[PDB]
């Protein structure tokens, strides 16, 4: 019984967690990576906008507050400079902690520094940097290899000087005037962020904000940004961007508009296009793709695929999810990923969190829904704050009343989502999770009185009722 | 079928649930209500208490922050008489919606402005505030007349002008210096937000803060506040208080303390003296708190109780959800309130929020445990914030795994907590818990990481892996 020989292609959250899972179930593990150890969430992803965004909200309570009539406001002066090496000091201390050092004080590991593709189904070929090749060996192989911002084809704009998220993210100066083109995630977490840190920002949404969502979920956040001065053009795009006289002019249906920096945050294509994936008989999809079952296997028995490289949805928690199961089955397991209960959070202010259908999901999969809209002006804990924008909105199966979406817009969205999350895992109707005890003047009871909403007037409802 | 006759003392939380739930039942109420209408909550508990905690968030906040090695800070200017009519308004903006026009616009309901007794297990006599009295006779009663803050027999304290938590929420300016005798949840929510609004504050505990907790709580609170100047006296009494030439001279082993203002937050009694219950054959225990069942019955089956003025948890939620239990059970149903996953949540920062069992509770029930407890700098959501004060404890049964309880102190450890209450409502074990997604860089994200640990190291798992 020889160690199975297991390639994994990338260094992110999905190639961690499957080299780790696959060490530990008796596997030897040959890791490549092209780039910096870590990937996308540690190095220009998750980790530093997260710290940003952290910044950014500081900056603006010391900006303004429901509380000004009694507690005096300032425009802090901000040093980018200092807040940039704060921000990568983390970034490499987690690399080398959670990263590096576990890969590294690992001896079933050997990490290769270069860029890998298929030679065939058993093999690798990898383009070493510091020159030369090394063929890869393997029993079974998993790509992990992510995504890369994605570049609208506007005139003019390849050759200029802008962002995507790595730019933006890295740079130490705050820009007098960001213009940012995109109108989902990336585009409106950097764009709060440098909003808030000083930036004059513009959004060209092409269409509106979260145009896949919810409807309600873009209208706050729009309302939201436009209330603490992010100018939102929806509908609007840019035919032609020139960089002159050490600025972006860009060309749009609303007339010129000037910057100082540019970020392009347009989604994130799958990094395939090098892997020669047609040598493994490896099937991927119309955008790029490589299409998996819930085990993670690819249309080649013998390699796996999991991370934002592949059709699953794009967060670390799946890809680390994904890569540890992926492990598991090309180690002789059985195992797949549900992602029915998957929640996702937005880090805007007030937050974005979903998990479940929405209506119009459940609508297109053939479920008869009833849903209830409960506004934040009736959540103790918003009153509180007197920040009342926002929404909790509960989306449920008719006649069984099983809870089966949640759609919020609040501040710690993202902590309450998960509530939501393990109602619809444990199956709980409505009724169910009203007759539960929340604390009063949480975000999270908000889910308690939209709940109860289903059965009676929230207005008529007494403190804590229930 | 006459409409039964329903009488109602108190109209806090656990009176209005009960009035509004009896009359829903075909029942009409007569509501009686010696002070305020909406008792502690809305008027001097919950409401103002969550709004100057905020308040104090944001001074916090414009004067200190993991960051400000690159965003400046300032020490706020304070207009406590701003603030205190801010605090005010929507205290009275609520009373009103609330409370007073959900009564009033009830012809079911009849309000008497009084102080009710009772006469005999069938009727009260009310003082009526307007002067001369009215009998009141009743089919059932609910006993719902709260609690009031308690004094310790320090000599000279009682003659001194000192403040309960009622005072200190209404007063209108910070003082200086306010020296603070309790070491639980009014005295330390309380203390805090004082200190962050300016002033310096002391707190003498008798013994160590949270005494009656898992100890691990006070040691984070404790630390937390002396990082901020609180100075925090463990083991110290006050023997003697004086208030001399304008201010209070306190007399302790550490020797003598000076303040401008006193606050004494040493629990609070259930109301129960003045209400002749020896007439009506309603027992009470040895604190004058009126025994109940599980149903809120009781010793006279005809007279119910419910919130503070029983011996239940005194938190509003758990009053509001005896309430209405108590009047199904009055109007001919069969209701239990069941606290098993009843969680708490106290407003410092960062907050402590606990569910279910610690583990010398479940040990002295009888219960095998385990536990594992992750400190905050596990958590990516804290080290992003740069703040890592506090843990996440969870506590399990030896052998099922399943998981019993839950004690945090973090930033929204009070959202984080309705997951853990959900989990143990739904007898989940920690592989369980642990196996369920839950968003990255989310405080919530930091009980999967600590149920994570109950199989494996959390220094050698990488990121979002699960
Ligand atoms: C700005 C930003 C913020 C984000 N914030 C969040 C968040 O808050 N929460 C969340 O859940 N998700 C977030 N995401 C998404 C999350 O970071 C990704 O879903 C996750 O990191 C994907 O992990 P992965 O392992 O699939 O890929 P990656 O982390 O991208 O790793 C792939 C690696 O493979 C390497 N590679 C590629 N091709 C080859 C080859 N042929 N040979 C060798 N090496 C190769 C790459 O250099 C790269 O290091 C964010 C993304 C961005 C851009
Ligand atoms: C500063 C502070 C902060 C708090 N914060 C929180 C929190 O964040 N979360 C939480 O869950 N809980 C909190 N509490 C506790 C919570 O407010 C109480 O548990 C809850 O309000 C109790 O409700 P109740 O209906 O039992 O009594 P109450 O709201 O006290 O109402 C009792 C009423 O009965 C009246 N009354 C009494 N005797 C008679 C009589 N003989 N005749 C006529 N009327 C009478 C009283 O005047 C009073 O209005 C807090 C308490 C305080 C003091
Ligand atoms: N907190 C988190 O979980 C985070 C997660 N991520 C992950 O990374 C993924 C990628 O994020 P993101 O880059 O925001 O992309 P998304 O795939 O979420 O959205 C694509 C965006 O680009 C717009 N767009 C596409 N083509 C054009 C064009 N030619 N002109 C103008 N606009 C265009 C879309 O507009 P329209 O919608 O109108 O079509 C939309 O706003 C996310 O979906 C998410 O899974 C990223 C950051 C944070
Ligand atoms: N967020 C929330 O849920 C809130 C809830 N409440 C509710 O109101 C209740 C009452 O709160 P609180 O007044 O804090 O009382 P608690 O009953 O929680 O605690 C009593 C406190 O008084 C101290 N104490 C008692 N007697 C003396 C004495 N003679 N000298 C010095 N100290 C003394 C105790 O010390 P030791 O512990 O050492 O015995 C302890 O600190 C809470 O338990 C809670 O249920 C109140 C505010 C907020």
């Amino acid at each position: 019984e020889p160690p199975v020989q297991v390639a994994v292609i990338g260094s992110g959250g999905a190639a961690m967690a499957a080299a780790l899972k696959a060490v530990e179930q008796g596997a030897q593990v040959t890791l490549i990576e092209r780039g910096t150890i870590g990937g996308t969430c540690v190095n220009v992803g998750c980790v530093p906008s997260k710290i940003m965004i952290r910044a950014a909200h500081i900056a603006h309570l010391r900006r303004e507050s429901p509380f000004d009539g009694g507690i005096a406001a300032t425009v802090p002066t901000i040093d980018r400079s200092k807040l940039l090496a704060q921000q990568q000091a983390r970034v490499d201390e987690l690399r080398h902690a959670k990263y590096e050092g576990i890969l590294g004080g690992n001896p079933a590991i050997t990490v290769v520094h270069g860029e890998a593709r298929f030679k065939d189904d058993q093999s690798l070929t990898v383009r070493l940097n510091e020159g030369g090749e090394r063929v890869v060996m393997f029993d079974r192989c998993l790509v992990a290899t992510g995504a890369s911002p994605a570049v609208p084809p506007i005139p003019g704009l390849k050759e200029s000087p802008y962002w995507t998220s790595t730019e933006a993210l890295a740079s130490d100066t705050i820009p007098e005037r960001l213009a940012v083109i995109g109108s989902s995630v990336v585009a409106l977490e950097l764009a709060q962020a440098f909003a808030r840190l000083g930036s004059k920002v513009t959004v060209l949404a092409r269409n509106t904000l979260f145009f896949r969502e919810d409807p309600a979920i873009g209208e706050a956040v729009t309302a939201a940004f436009r209330a603490e001065g992010i100018e939102v053009l929806e509908h609007t795009q840019a035919s032609q961007v020139a960089h002159m006289d050490g600025e972006f002019v860009l060309t749009t249906t609303h007339g010129e508009l000037r910057a100082d920096k540019l970020l392009v945050a347009t989604g994130r294509t799958p990094n395939t296009r090098s892997l020669a994936l047609d040598a493994a008989g490896v099937t991927v999809n119309a955008q790029g793709a490589i299409v998996i079952d819930q085990g993670m296997r690819t249309s080649n028995p013998n390699i796996y695929a999991a991370g934002d490289c592949t059709d699953q949805p794009q967060f670390v928690y799946v890809a680390a999810a994904a890569g540890t199961r992926a492990a598991i089955n090309m180690t002789g397991g059985d195992a797949a990923l549900d992602l029915t209960a998957m929640p996702a959070v937005v880090f805007t202010d007030p937050q974005v969190a979903t998990v479940g259908y929405s209506e119009a999901e459940a609508h297109h999969d053939g479920i008869e829904t009833d849903s209830r809209t409960l506004t934040l002006d009736n959540v103790p804990r918003a009153l509180a704050n007197f920040d009342t924008r926002g929404f909790i909105k509960l989306v449920i199966e008719e006649g069984s009343h099983r809870l089966i979406g949640v759609q919020a817009v609040a501040p710690e969205a993202g902590e309450l989502i998960q509530t939501a999350a393990l109602a619809i895992r444990n199956r709980m109707t409505v009724q169910e999770l009203a007759d539960q005890l929340f604390p009063y003047l949480t975000m999270v009871e908000g889910l308690k009185l939209a709940a109860q909403t289903f059965n009676k007037d929230v207005k008529q409802l007494s403190a804590a009722a229930g």
